[PDB]
C-alpha cells in the first residue's frame, strides 16, 4: 500500500493467559521500489508488558535472517539484495530496533528469489499467568523488474558482486577510455537509475538539472528532477544508504512532455591537481 509494507507489532505481542502466539508478518514483493517497514516495540515503552523483549538479528535491517538446514543463521541483507537501500535514520532516528523501527527500499530489479526473516518476540516476559506472543517477519521477495534504464559507472578499467554491477543498468561505463557519456532515456511510468562511480566526489544528479534543446547553453538555470517532472520521484537522493552508490528515480504515467536534461559528476582526484574535471550525464523524458 503507497509502495510500502508494514508490519507493526506495537498491539500485537502484550502478554495474555492464552500467550504466546504466534504473530507472523508475511511481506510478498514482487514489484519494484517496495518500502518494507517494521515497528517492534520497545522495551519499557510500556510498564511491565515488554520487559523481556528481544528482536533478532541485533544490527537489523543490515543483518537478517535467512534459513538454512532448519536453522536461521544471520546475512548481511545487501549481499543477498544488489541495489537494496538501507539509510541510515528514520525519521532522524537510528534505523535500528533500538529506536522501535527500522525501514529499507527494495531495488528496481530482483533476480533471484528471496527469502529472508526478523523476529520481535516478546514470548518470554510473563506477568501473573499471561505471556506475551512471538513475531516474526517473513520477506519473500520473487524476481522482479529489467534491466535498470541508466547508467552503472564500473570499476574495472575495461569488460560475485561485480557480475551484478555489470547486469543491472543498460549502459555500462567503464573506467578507461570513455567515449560514451551515460544517456538515460527515459518515458512516462519508466524507473531509471544511476550507479555513481566508487570514487565519486560530487554530483549534481539530480538535485540541479540543466535543460537543453539541442545545445548546451550553460547558463540555464537548473531544477531539481522533482520540480521539472511533477510527482517524479528520487530514491537515495542524499546517496546517504549504506555500500552502494546508487539513485533511482521514477518517471509518472501522468508525465507526458518531454524534456532534455544534462547534470554532471566530479571524481576524487590527486590532490596535486590544480583543475577538476565534470563529466557530464545526460537524461532525457519522453524524446520524440
Ligand atoms: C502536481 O500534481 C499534483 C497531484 O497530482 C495528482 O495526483 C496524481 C496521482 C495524478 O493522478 C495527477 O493527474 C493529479 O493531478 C496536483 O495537485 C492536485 O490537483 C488535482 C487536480 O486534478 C486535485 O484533484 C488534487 O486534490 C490536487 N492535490 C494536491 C496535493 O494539490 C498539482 O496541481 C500538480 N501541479 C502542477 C503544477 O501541475
Amino acid at each position: 500500500t503507497n509502495k510500502e509494507y508494514v508490519c507493526d507489532f506495537t498491539d500485537q505481542l502484550k502478554p495474555t493467559e492464552s500467550g504466546p502466539k504466534v504473530k507472523k508478518c508475511e511481506v510478498k514483493v514482487n514489484e519494484p521500489l517496495i518500502k518494507v517497514k517494521i515497528i517492534c516495540p520497545l522495551k519499557g515503552s510500556v510498564e511491565k508488558l515488554y520487559d523481556n523483549i528481544e528482536y533478532v538479528p541485533k544490527k537489523s535491517p543490515y543483518v537478517v535472517l535467512t534459513k538454512e538446514e532448519t536453522k536461521l543463521k544471520e546475512k548481511l541483507l545487501s549481499k543477498l539484495i544488489y541495489g537494496l537501500l538501507i539509510s541510515p535514520t528514520v525519521n532522524e532516528k537510528e534505523n535500528n530496533f533500538k529506536e522501535g523501527v527500522i525501514e529499507f527500499t527494495l531495488p528496481p530489479v530482483v533476480h533471484k528469489a528471496t527469502v529472508f526473516y526478523f523476529i520481535c518476540d516478546n514470548s518470554k516476559t510473563e506477568d501473573d499467568n499471561k505471556k506475551g506472543n512471538r513475531g516474526i517477519v517473513e520477506v519473500y521477495v520473487e524476481p522482479y523488474g529489467n534491466k535498470i534504464n541508466g547508467c552503472a559507472f564500473l570499476d574495472e578499467d575495461e569488460e560475485n558482486e561485480k557480475i551484478k554491477m555489470k547486469t543491472f543498468f543498460t549502459q555500462n561505463i567503464y573506467k578507461k577510455n570513455n567515449i560514451y557519456p551515460c544517456y538515460m532515456k527515459l518515458y512516462s511510468g519508466d524507473i531509471g537509475g544511476i550507479l555513481f562511480p566508487k570514487n565519486i566526489k560530487s554530483t549534481t544528479c539530480f538535485e540541479e538539472m540543466i535543460p537543453y534543446n539541442k545545445e548546451i547553453k550553460w547558463n540555464k538555470e537548473n531544477k531539481s528532477l522533482g520540480n521539472l517532472v511533477n510527482n517524479s520521484v528520487v530514491y537515495n537522493k542524499e546517496m546517504n544508504a549504506k555500500y552502494f552508490n546508487v539513485q533511482y528515480v521514477h518517471i509518472p504515467t501522468s508525465y507526458k512532455d518531454t524534456l532534455n536534461l544534462f547534470c554532471s559528476i566530479i571524481l576524487k582526484e590527486e590532490e596535486s591537481n590544480l583543475i577538476s574535471t565534470s563529466y557530464l550525464v545526460y537524461v532525457s523524458i519522453n524524446e520524440e
